[PDB]
């Protein structure tokens, strides 16, 4: 169950997944900086999300060598998620786009979770 990895070999790995993610447009736009509640007119954003995570954190933490072991990058990845979909509406456009986003993510992570062990 223990298992080491040389962070330029995640980096190799998962990067291709991560720009799966940013390739999607529109669907990415929402998540590629973080939520900036003021500049939204969100206030309430921090309140309801303890734990903001965004597309430009997760790539800078995959090229700085942060995520040792793959499921650190995948928890970021699916914390993102979870928190726009704590946050916003069922029916609205960023919601349907983080759908979106988890569908292509799911199929991209799967094989590479399969080739790392
Ligand atoms: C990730 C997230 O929850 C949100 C992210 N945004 C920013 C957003 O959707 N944007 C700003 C960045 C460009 C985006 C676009 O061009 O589609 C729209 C929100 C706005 C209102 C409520 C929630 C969000
Ligand atoms: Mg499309």
């Amino acid at each position: 169950r223990k298992k080491i990895f040389k962070p330029e070999e995640l980096r190799q790995a998962l990067m291709p997944t991560l720009e799966a993610l940013y390739r999607q447009d529109p669907e990415s736009l929402p998540f590629r900086q973080p939520v900036d509640p003021q500049l939204l007119g969100i206030p309430d954003y921090f309140d309801i999300v303890k734990n903001p995570m965004d597309l430009s954190t997760i790539k800078r933490k995959l090229d700085t060598g942060q995520y040792q072991e793959p499921w650190q990058y995948v928890d970021d990845v699916w914390l993102m998620f979870n928190n726009a979909w704590l946050y916003n509406r069922k029916t609205s456009r960023v919601y349907k786009f983080c759908s979106k986003l988890a569908e292509v993510f799911e199929q991209e992570i799967d094989p590479v979770m399969q080739s790392l062990g």
